[PDB]
């Protein structure tokens, strides 16, 4: 949970589609501001592919570990373009950088 390993993750591979910030804006890839508690599918203004709207989860760790190894798998038909995190770690670590900064 190195907060700090998360962040580089982070921005070597999400930040180029993806926002966490308040009021940040969503560009490929929607805002992740009220990620955690959430069900799929609920950043407003965002336009979701019809699977991410009703996979009908909430994001918490749980989801995050299982979503990140193969996003595909986790939610078949998602416009989102990214293999997924294969090594625990660094999932744990990119989960403890998102919980951190997507709810400050
Ligand atoms: C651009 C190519 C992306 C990269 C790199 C990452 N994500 Fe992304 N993400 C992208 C899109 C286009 C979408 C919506 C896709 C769909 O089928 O609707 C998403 C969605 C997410 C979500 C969904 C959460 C929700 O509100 O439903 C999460 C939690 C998410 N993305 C996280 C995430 C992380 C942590 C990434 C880095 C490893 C990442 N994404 C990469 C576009 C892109």
């Amino acid at each position: 949970g190195d907060v700090e390993k998360g962040k580089k993750i982070f921005v070597q591979k999400c930040a180029q589609c993806h926002t966490v910030e308040k009021g940040g804006k969503h560009k490929t890839g929607p805002n992740l501001h009220g990620l955690f508690g959430r069900k799929t599918g609920q950043a407003p203004g965002f336009t979701y592919t019809d699977a991410n709207k009703n996979k009908g989860i909430t994001w918490k760790e749980e989801t995050l570990m299982e979503y990140l190894e193969n996003p595909k798998k986790y939610i078949p038909g998602t416009k989102m373009i990214f293999a997924g995190i294969k090594k625990k770690t660094e999932r744990e670590d990119l989960i403890a950088y998102l919980k951190k900064a997507t709810n400050e």
